[PDB]
């Protein structure tokens, strides 16, 4: 019940996920709540995005190696296009979770906590991460299964 | 300053910050230069992770060309990946110093400005008057003169 009195600003930004989801309903492709199985074009489509945006960032990582290996030092202002396409990347991978209907929050979150536990094991001594005692895989089934009833 | 004195939920980008502190990684508060190494790891990462995606993708388009009708729990995969690219491309723009959340929301920006074009008859997505691309020298700029952490 929101009221004369209620504030209407949110005090946290919607995530970057949520930014792909008002996106796609402003391209008047509005998107589903829960996972779809995609037809076929759409995957392919999401494909090319994909490509085409790694494209971009490697060669944004190929010219900034080019150069230091010339012998340049590089400053901040000089990542400015390698950032853009990692963000475009980011874009177009959001992209493809938000047109699967796949809420990617909660996908991430699921690999980051598996992620973050293994951080938390010991290196082997040539510096390879091991896993902590009590590591547990990511459940990507189990979080697609959820969603499908939340 | 006083007991009354007394925090939004994390983001992915955050998340990402908080990773590479665990396993003891570069990762400064500001955007700063990369040794030719850390390129080199991280183009290594985008493109195994990039490959694994292509797999899944092409593993449920060739299960269509069957016949299949795909259900929701086979994309399980495909999310996996999916987001196991988003981690080490937030991964990259952390170990830059660079804020992901801040370019990110400049890129959104502009795209979504472009949406509100007109179409051409072929589907086309226009720009409409008045529209300005994504300025990330201007995010990264701000991101070195913000106040300190
Ligand atoms: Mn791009
Ligand atoms: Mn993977
Ligand atoms: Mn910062």
């Amino acid at each position: 019940g929101i009221d004369p009195f209620t504030m209407s600003d949110l005090p946290c930004p919607p995530t970057n996920a949520e930014r792909l989801h008002e996106f796609h309903r402003a391209i008047g492709a509005a998107t589903p709540e829960r996972p779809t199985p995609p037809p076929p074009e759409l995957l392919r489509l999401r494909q090319t995005l994909l490509d085409e945006e790694s494209a971009e960032v490697r060669a944004e990582i190929d010219h900034l190696l080019a150069r230091q290996a010339a012998g340049e030092a590089l400053s901040a202002g000089d990542l400015a296009p390698l950032a853009h396409e990692l963000a475009d990347l980011l874009y177009v991978t959001y992209g493809a979770l938000d047109q699967l209907g796949i809420d990617a929050d909660a996908v991430f979150a699921e690999v980051h906590r598996a992620n973050l536990s293994k951080a938390s094991g010991p290196r082997r001594a040539d510096g390879k991460q091991l896993k902590p005692e009590g590591w547990r895989p990511a459940d990507v089934r189990g979080v697609i299964e959820r969603l499908q009833h939340a």
